[PDB]
């Protein structure tokens, strides 16, 4: 009873078909013929200077320790080009396409950029970077840039002649941000003067300064090109075209690049420590996420697109950027909020530029739930059909607000879970042909097997079931690597013996539909954007009156999750309002506001230790989220903290 049945028009419009069975078709055929399906669709669906010597080897992999290193290719002896499949193969019977419906945070500010526009932005800038900064094949460019036109340009000039990127959020400090750039050894940072979030002034070039003066005090050299939005070392974008030759703005040779060679850097938070690089390399994450976006979304070239994520996320990566320019997408490109000028504005955007396909988050979504209808019944929304959801889980009243007040009823919902590591969606919708229950992400995507794993004897279960869930085979759009620590990688998701380990646990019920609960590490999923608890405790303890840290999650009912600090000061430390701001200041200087704070307790007798000196940490998920019952604390170092604990959480309701 709690299905909900695709629109008949989706199922006629289908590239899958307008039953069930006939996705599941297809599905079984991708695991039955895994190869033959992958080299169908990759000969099918993009260009190749050289393809794969056999088809029926286009992959290779071990997903086993024991028998030798974690490793996978795709596409073998294969040559190709990103920014080729994304751009210069369009052209010229797609020149005067829309490839991007630009609007700016000020509702005045719009740009319709065609495919021959981004093909002439894209080999102006590679030029630029050729010979004005001696970019290379391999090279590293930082990229610190707004939702706007030259960001997709940036990633697409570095993919045209063989640099790898390394996007990094523009909601990160400037501290966050040199730690990227030091630690993946750019040449290069490419900025912009600056964006506006609302009527809050994002100066990024000013934030930049403080990055590139933090590694140039590390002994760094880093170049600066900074494009005009609204200056050592640093160079205007303007000042370097007027250094190029008139045939530097007509053409710039494509690097054509191996299956295995690395396309873009993408740091990630993790379990335990630092974010990490996460390593994607070309053919098989380029075949990947133009797939996923064909099927999950089921883009037609008549559909208008419209992705609310950011490109500094790997949402913005594959399914802003990459994914849709590959198969030829029109979209819309929004630099600005949802709530400004208010918080109709999305739904302006969507009858403006007729959007038929939006995607955008649970977070997002609960926002615009706590502003009334009324914001979203003024606009248009007669041409949406499919609605999609990432980033966390999906309530069920969020799903079917989605669907009824945002869709008006006619549209598909596609909840789609992936990572970062994944390249792609994983379990997904697709419309037209799958039956959707709210809250789940329902089938897995074609080629992908995941599994069920008994938390305990890390055994697959059979039939419906609750665990951990894993990958029990390769799929084309998988990371690689992590950026010179593949020791790392191997432990971190591959602990198990022949398994992809997601760090998520899920519930697969007697139609095969997967429930994803949420993460089983120390990582948070606070509005929508992954951060761990690690990091904001070493950004906690950074300043000078805080000893000692802890974080933990706990239920929030906009982002999700919140962010809970137990905390010990420094003997003889007068706790203030102050105080607490100032601390939850630091975490904004070190990492950024995305990971500030919600709540913030002092641990008046001080942290739950084991005798052994480990943070019981069980403890104070338990306490944040008001669980007094579930806690044997004798173990502990000191046992009176529990009351302590309890008492002071209570005091602060
Ligand atoms: C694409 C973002 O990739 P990342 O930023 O690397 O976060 C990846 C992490 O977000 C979570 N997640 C993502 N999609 C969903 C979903 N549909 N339902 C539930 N949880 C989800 C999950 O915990 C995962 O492991
Ligand atoms: C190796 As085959 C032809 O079964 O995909
Ligand atoms: C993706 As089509 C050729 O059916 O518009
Ligand atoms: C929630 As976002 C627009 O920073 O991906
Ligand atoms: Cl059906
Ligand atoms: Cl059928
Ligand atoms: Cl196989
Ligand atoms: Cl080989
Ligand atoms: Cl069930
Ligand atoms: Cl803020
Ligand atoms: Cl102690």
């Amino acid at each position: 009873s709690n299905v909900v049945e695709p629109t008949e028009a989706n199922g006629k419009k289908s590239h899958v078909g307008p039953h069930l069975g006939s996705r599941m078709r297809i599905y079984e055929y991708s695991i039955e013929h895994n190869d033959a399906f992958w080299a169908e669709i990759a000969r099918r669906d993009f260009y190749w200077k050289t393809t794969w010597p056999d088809d029926q080897h286009v992959k290779s992999y071990n997903f086993d320790k024991s028998k030798g290193p974690i490793f996978v290719k795709w596409f073998e002896g294969a040559v190709t080009n990103v920014c080729y499949n994304a751009l210069d193969r369009h052209l010229p019977a797609h020149k005067d396409r829309v490839c991007f419906y630009f609007e700016g945070n000020d509702p005045s500010v719009t740009e319709a950029v065609t495919y021959g526009s981004m093909y002439t932005r894209v080999v102006e800038l590679a030029n630029v970077l050729k010979y004005q900064y001696g970019i290379a094949k391999g090279d590293r460019v930082g990229l610190y840039l707004p939702m706007i036109p030259f960001a997709a340009v940036a990633m697409l000039a570095c993919a045209r002649i063989g640099a790898v990127i390394t996007v990094i959020f523009g909601g990160f400090s400037a501290q966050a941000l040199s730690s990227r750039l030091k630690d993946a050894q750019t040449k290069l940072l490419i900025t912009a003067d600056a964006s506006a979030r609302g009527t809050k002034p994002i100066p990024l070039k000013d934030v930049a300064d403080e990055a590139l003066k933090e590694c140039e005090e590390e002994g760094m050299s880093i170049a600066c090109l900074v494009a005009e939005n609204m200056m050592k070392r640093d160079t205007w974008y303007g000042d370097a075209l007027a250094r190029l030759t008139p045939e530097q703005h007509e053409e710039c040779p494509v690097e054509w690049m191996d299956a295995e060679d690395v396309l873009f850097l993408l740091y990630t938070s993790g379990s335990t420590g630092k974010p990490k690089a996460i390593v994607h390399t070309t053919a098989g994450y380029m075949v990947y996420a133009s797939t996923t976006f064909m099927y999950s979304f089921d883009y037609h070239m008549d559909d208008v697109y419209f992705c609310t994520a950011d490109i500094g996320w790997i949402t913005g990566h594959s399914y802003v950027v990459y994914g849709p320019m590959i198969h030829c997408a029109t979209s819309v490109l929004f630099e600005g909020v949802p709530n400004y000028p208010d918080y109709s504005r999305w739904w302006q955007l969507v009858e403006k530029y007729k959007v038929s396909i939006l995607y955008t988050a649970p977070t997002a979504i609960r926002s615009l739930m706590q502003a009334g209808d009324d914001y979203v019944k003024v606009g248009n929304r007669s041409t949406l059909r499919v609605l999609g959801s990432v980033g966390e889980p999906i309530n069920v009243e969020a799903w079917k607000w989605l669907r009824d007040v945002g869709g008006e009823g006619h549209c598909d919902v596609s909840d789609t879970w992936w990572q970062t590591e994944t390249g792609g969606h994983m379990i997904t919708p697709m419309p037209g042909c799958t039956p959707m229950k709210p809250g789940s992400a329902t089938l897995p995507f074609f080629g992908v097997q995941p599994v069920i794993l008994d938390p305990m004897k890390l055994h697959e279960k059979q039939g419906p079931a609750e665990g951990l869930l894993a990958i029990r085979a390769p799929w084309p759009g998988m990371a690689r690597t992590i950026y010179g620590d593949h020791a790392r990688f191997e432990k971190t998701y591959f602990g198990v013996d022949g398994y992809y380990m997601t760090g998520d646990g899920a519930r697969r019920d007697s139609d095969g539909y997967y429930w994803i609960t949420g993460r089983v590490d120390d990582v948070l999923n606070v509005s929508g954007h992954r951060i761990g608890t690690s990091e904001i405790e070493d950004a906690v303890n950074t300043h000078p009156a805080v000893v000692e840290s802890a974080v933990v999650g706990f239920p929030h009912n906009i982002k999700g999750e919140g962010i809970y600090v137990f905390l010990t000061f420094r003997q003889g430390t007068e706790v203030t309002p102050e105080l607490l701001a100032a601390v939850k200041a630091t975490v904004r200087k070190v990492i950024g506001p995305l990971a500030t704070p919600d709540v913030m307790q002092v641990a008046r007798v001080g942290l739950p230790k084991t005798r052994s000196g480990k943070i019981v940490r069980r403890i104070l998920r338990k306490v944040s989220a008001g669980q007094y019952t579930e806690l044997d604390t004798s173990t502990l170092a000191n046992p009176d903290v529990v009351e302590d604990l309890i008492a002071e959480h209570q005091r602060l309701c």
